[PDB]
């Protein structure tokens, strides 16, 4: 990550961009597994093996409350969603596939956000 991403405080304008990025991911056809916290009734061992769970609704709450101070912190929460999924599930599961697709989409949108900050 470059110096702007790590060190430039998030402004109000930056927060309008983060809201738009998050809404784009929530609207993606392959986002369904990640919209809300993992349901322990459907995976009874999940919370014993994933120590820091994350989901898009938790990220939306954090965005609304201005939790994030730097872009790197927002990217770290998003990345946790995908990394938790690829560690818990095998490489041939549909959950793993959704993580592959949605992370690629996130990177496309994140590059767009970074470009608009600087020009
Ligand atoms: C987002 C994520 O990684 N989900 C995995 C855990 C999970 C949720 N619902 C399920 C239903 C059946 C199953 F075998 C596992 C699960």
């Amino acid at each position: 990550e470059d110096a702007m991403t790590v060190l430039t405080p998030l402004t109000e304008k930056d927060y309008e961009g983060l809201k738009r990025v998050l809404r784009s991911l929530q609207a993606h056809k392959m986002a369904w597994p990640f919209l809300e916290p993992v349901d322990p009734n459907d995976a009874p061992d999940y919370y014993g093996v994933i120590k820091e769970p994350m989901d898009l609704a938790t990220m939306e709450e954090r965005v609304q409350r201005r939790y994030y101070e730097k872009l790197t912190e927002f990217v770290a929460d998003m990345t946790k969603i995908f990394d938790n999924c690829r560690y818990y599930n095998p490489s041939d599961s549909p959950f793993y596939q959704c993580a592959e697709v949605l992370e690629s989409f996130f990177v496309q949108k994140l590059k767009g956000f970074k470009a608009s900050r600087s020009h």
